[PDB]
DNA sequence: AGCGTACTAGTACGCT
DNA sequence: AGCGTACTAGTACGCT
């Protein structure tokens, strides 16, 4: 939400800035300053939502439990598992297969 | 927005789920799959908000422009600059001083 | 609003000046002069904002009403409840659990 | 600032709530939870402003330096010393004289 | 359906 | 005079 422009016009300024973040975080990891950087850059709520999403993504690829079970284990809405499910469908083959290795 | 509990109870699990994210992303960067991973894990809006926060944090450390100017440059609400400002106050000395190197 | 520095520089002096306040107020309570001391030391507006914050913090721990409700009851902006909410998230376990005793 | 009503009407709700704070802090001091309580209740900026005010009040009573000097030592505006000066004028005799003991 | 929370809008006010 | 920041207004959006 950033006053939703859907405008091809400047959805561009708010991407090169995102890449600047991606790069800075990159250095942070290398200097071991990623944790405080992520504490500075994300809110507590964002960090938690992210915790849940990795579990969802992991378990989905794992496929050892129905989505209804996953939702119970995590205390999540089913909508949130579907978001992971559809996103995963769109992820590149490379990413999906690398995830099934590290995450499994 | 996950049933806000402040609950000493399990803010640890979701916290441990969050650390699982931190580690995975760590690997992603190392394997050069961070970009799609972050495209899979965050929504377009989160990516953008993050772009703006790096700018805010950078310009605040830089301290060459008032916050009223920063707000006009970024098209942000003053409240968002204050969140960065207060957060920065809370950041570790280590982090603030490294940011002022890479980010300046 | 005192020349926001984040400056490792002297955030200790002003911090040590702040601790001088904490100790003086301590004495005030013990001698029953806290009320005028607090009338001397804070402005009318700070006292009032503080009244609203205790309510927010109390009601959030209590967790019996939604934040939309809290906001109407108190005539506050939602942003002010979120500040309380996030602040509470960061409070030590000792504090949150004692608050839930005296404040509930 | 709380949308400035000057209205004798409800400047009252936003006083009994303030007394609730004064009382809660009281307990906090007794149980040694005043520090985290004050970290939860005040913003960083409020704590710092408070450090400066105690110094101002102490030094004014002390009267060993002109106000122009005080201002330099503290890096304060002269307006801020005048607020202290005028407030001190209005403080009860009891308070002023107790201050001159503990603070001097 | 409801709820928590980050955000752009634009104020007041304590400070230097 | 200028500046930092807490606030009421009311949005969007991720969540359960
Ligand atoms: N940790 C910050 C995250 C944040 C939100 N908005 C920001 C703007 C700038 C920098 C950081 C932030 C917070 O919880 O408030
Ligand atoms: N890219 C995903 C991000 C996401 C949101 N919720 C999720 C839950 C699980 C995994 C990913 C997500 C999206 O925009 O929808
Ligand atoms: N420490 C809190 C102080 C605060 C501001 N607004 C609040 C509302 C409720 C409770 C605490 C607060 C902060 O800096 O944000
Ligand atoms: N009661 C004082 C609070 C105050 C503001 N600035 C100060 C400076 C010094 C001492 C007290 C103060 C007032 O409303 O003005």
């Amino acid at each position: 939400a950033q006053q939703s422009p859907y405008s091809a016009a400047m959805a561009e300024q708010r991407h090169e800035e995102w890449l600047r973040f991606v790069d800075l975080l990159k250095n942070a990891y290398q200097n071991d300053l990623h944790l405080p950087l992520l504490n500075l850059m994300l809110t507590p709520d964002e960090r938690e939502a992210l915790g849940t999403r990795v579990r969802i993504v992991e378990e989905l690829l794992r496929g050892e439990m129905s989505q209804r079970e996953l939702k119970n284990e995590l205390g999540a809405g089913i909508a949130t598992i579907t978001r992971g499910s559809n996103s995963l469908k769109a992820a590149p083959v490379e990413l999906r297969q690398w995830l099934e290795e590290v995450l499994l």
